């Protein structure tokens, strides 16, 4: 009943949610558009959705890197506005001839996405991969607050370049009131239960929670020799460049009796970690969801689709935030006792042991962790998100 | 003329700004009703208002105790409906048959600063002595999320409190509605420029900037006799227990050329310090206004009245944060270079020296300093303020 297009910029823990989804949709006869670039167009592909290409800064710029250069994070405002123009232009001639019923866009290209709904006149819905934001509670405010940059409305540059945008594809609407403009239909991937302020998400969101496939694309992975309890440890995909980190916890675990999985995401090769204990294994990508079945513990840095991968598995929480973007999750794990939180310089090797034998025999810990799961799996997956997309459309 | 209410709560920060503000009321004939506690009553007697006593917690508290109680904040986010309700019932009972014709509140007792607008049927006016908060940046937030605490809407306890007053007060108005309304008038003591994204505010507030006396009920100051240049340092009033930091600094400005004098705010016993330098003041109390009309440098912690009122006077700042209520403040004057800042740790005797020196001595940064004074005297203070109510008076 309809032609659905996802706005979405290049980055993993903001697509991997989506790809059930769209396959789930189509598998309903509607025909999906995506807007991607590189090797995210494969899987794409796969899900069955027919891929939009854009070219992207964030794809291969170094996260850390880019929040270094300068004290006021200009560079990386400036940067953001830049994957949204570079979004909107490349869907627009793209589609412009073949316009979407229904636009739904990630919260990151949510400028892009805004401006491309007024172009075309079109319903819209917004993806969250991480917290949702409404009146109450803003996960962009406290990014900002948490990483030191400066609000980007008082940016100068920022602020004028967006004014310039609006103006210049007569959105109707002002620098502030699109910066904080609430979408009528959100999808969620986090339960209600997990999510800030949850209580005060009115009907416009639908939190769906975890949805995820088997990922045969990350790789795969196959229960160990040795039968030890497994700890999956991954620092993620993007502040992720910590040799000192994943070899400090080679050799802590090194003669224990736990069987650990070490992803590195891409950046540091295994071979620059030097020699392994037996027990200890890496790789630049393993389906963190096929680990996580077969887990005892899960030690993440605080990304979210690791958090709600282990979570939907019941598996208790380390956490070892070494960035902003991730302390609210690490808080907010933290709060509802499902993990213990080893916030940068404090999850050392040793340290890390610790907790990880801790909170895998804390019965009190485990009985949270449980009932959480619990409220994960009673969220809807992308069997719901279709459901509301499609009770979305009625209402359009 | 008319009878304005002014609810506060028992605090120094929050009282001060207010005060020449209700002396310039009265001087145009206005007859002031005035909510405060223990005290406070005394200077507000004399600003000329008439005092509605309240039983005040928070008067009498240890904020650092408060706090470190236990690790969700729940005994803060309790005290502070508390003393809401405590306010609510005190000024109800009070101006119930001598109802007010507005009623201006500060930030801390919105909650009953609401109710008594809804109860009466009255216009509102809410007062900021720190930042202000819109729908693009929460203050509050901010704080929750600097203090490590739960959001206070995701505790069932203070909710169904808050939730069960708003039913029991008739308010036809939601908990998060509530928590999160924006009142039609709001005087901010900060001038525009240093606000926040301050381009985002309309014309619902008016930056009218510090607004302060001789304040010779916190005692007086005349400068040296040695005539060096002096440097104001304080940790405020409320997380101001740091002997440790006084007595280091004290330490390390022995025999330098700068004439230091230190407030403990009510505290720590000057006689605690131990012997002290020659050039070295120490005071429970003196009042800021006067050392900065005759300083060269602003060392504080970041409380919103101290940097006020020393970029009234374009003093350079070295700002010193020991707590997560004057973190917004810090990362502020850091972005518009208006002065060093040295949070918690990293403000020791010595290199709190160095800083003095060093923005003592930066042309551009008094460059800066100088055009934010600039701002400041533009303000309008406590004339601009009672325009702006006057105006608002007559509309409603
Ligand atoms: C690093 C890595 C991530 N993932 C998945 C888990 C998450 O759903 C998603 C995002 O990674 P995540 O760890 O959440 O990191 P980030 O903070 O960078 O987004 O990618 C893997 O499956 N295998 C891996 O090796
Ligand atoms: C401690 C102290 C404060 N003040 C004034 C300056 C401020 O306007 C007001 C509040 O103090 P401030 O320094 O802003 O601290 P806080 O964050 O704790 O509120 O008190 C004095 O005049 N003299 C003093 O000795």
């Amino acid at each position: 009943m309809a032609h659905l297009l996802i706005v979405n910029v290049a980055s993993h823990g903001l697509i991997l949610p989506t790809l059930t989804v769209v396959t789930e949709l189509v598998r309903r006869g509607h025909r999906v558009s995506y807007v991607t670039a590189g090797g995210f167009a494969e899987p794409v592909r796969a899900a069955g959705a027919t891929v939009v290409p854009y070219q992207s800064e964030i794809i291969d710029a170094d996260a850390a890197e880019v929040f270094g250069s300068d004290d006021l994070g200009v560079r990386p405002h400036l940067m953001y506005l830049r994957e949204n123009v570079s979004v909107l232009r490349a869907t627009a001639e793209a589609l412009d001839g073949d316009v979407p019923d229904l636009v739904l866009y990630d919260d990151f290209p949510f400028i892009a996405g805004q401006l491309l709904a007024a172009r075309w006149r079109r319903p819209a819905v917004r993806l969250s991969a991480a917290f949702a934001s409404n009146e109450h509670y803003s996960f962009s405010q406290d990014m900002v607050t948490l990483a030191g940059t400066i609000d980007p409305l008082d940016l100068p540059v920022f602020r004028d370049t967006l004014r310039d945008l609006l103006a210049e594809h007569g959105l109707s609407r002002s620098v502030v009131d699109c910066w904080n403009h609430v979408e009528q239909l959100n999808l969620v991937f986090v339960p209600k239960a997990f999510q800030i302020a949850g209580d005060t998400f009115d009907d416009r969101f639908v939190f769906v929670g975890p949805c995820f496939d088997d990922r045969r694309f990350l790789g795969e992975w196959t229960r160990p020799a040795d039968d030890l309890p497994v700890v999956l440890v991954s620092l993620g995909t993007t502040f992720n460049d910590r040799p000192g980190f994943f070899r400090d916890c080679a050799r802590a675990f090194d003669g224990q009796p736990w069987h650990v999985v070490m992803t590195l995401g891409g950046q540091v090769d295994p071979a620059a970690l030097g020699d392994l204990p037996p027990n200890v294994e890496a790789h630049r990508w393993v389906p963190h969801v096929k680990v996580l079945e077969q887990a005892t513990v899960c030690v993440t840095h605080g990304g979210m689709g690791t958090l709600m991968e282990a979570l939907y598995w019941g598996r208790p929480l380390v956490v070892v935030p070494q960035s902003f973007d991730v302390q609210p999750m690490a808080r907010r794990v933290d709060q509802l006792g499902l993990g213990a939180v080893l916030p940068g310089e404090k999850a050392d090797g040793d340290t890390l042991l610790a907790a990880v034998g801790a909170v895998a025999a804390d019965p009190a810990l485990l009985a949270r962790v449980e009932a959480m799961r619990g409220h994960v799996r009673r969220a809807g997956g992308a069997a719901r998100a279709a459901d509301a997309v499609e009770a979305y459309l009625a209402r359009a």
